[PDB]
Order: C-alpha cells, then sequence, then structure tokens
C-alpha cells in the first residue's frame, strides 16, 4: 500500500510524517548509506 519515505510505515506518506526524515536511503529502501550517499541517481 501506500508507505512514508521518512519512516516507512504504511497508510501515510513523508508529507503526513512528523517523525523527522530519516538517516537511512529515503528512496531505495536501503539503510547502509543515506538519501544523498545513494548512488540511485549516479
Ligand atoms: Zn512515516
Ligand atoms: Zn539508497
Amino acid at each position: 500500500n501506500v508507505k512514508c519515505f521518512n519512516c516507512g510505515k504504511e497508510g501515510h506518506t513523508a508529507r503526513n510524517c512528523r517523525a523527522p526524515r530519516k538517516k537511512g536511503c529515503w528512496k531505495c529502501g536501503k539503510e547502509g548509506h543515506q538519501m544523498k550517499d545513494c548512488t540511485e541517481r549516479q
């Protein structure tokens, strides 16, 4: 279902989530790096 980019629990988005944004990958789902770090773009 819909899930969050911040914390990644379903039934809400990062725009709803007031859990501040996380250290893991905001996108690719791994956590051995952050959203900046991730070579998903590159
Ligand atoms: Zn969330
Ligand atoms: Zn990543």
